[PDB]
């Protein structure tokens, strides 16, 4: 939550994106 993206490291590295909520 916030405005914000941090992500997972799903696998590593698709693309840089990745999972999250915030």
């Amino acid at each position: 939550c916030g405005c914000m993206r941090v992500t997972y490291p799903d696998g590593q590295k698709p693309g840089q994106s990745d999972v999250e909520k915030d």
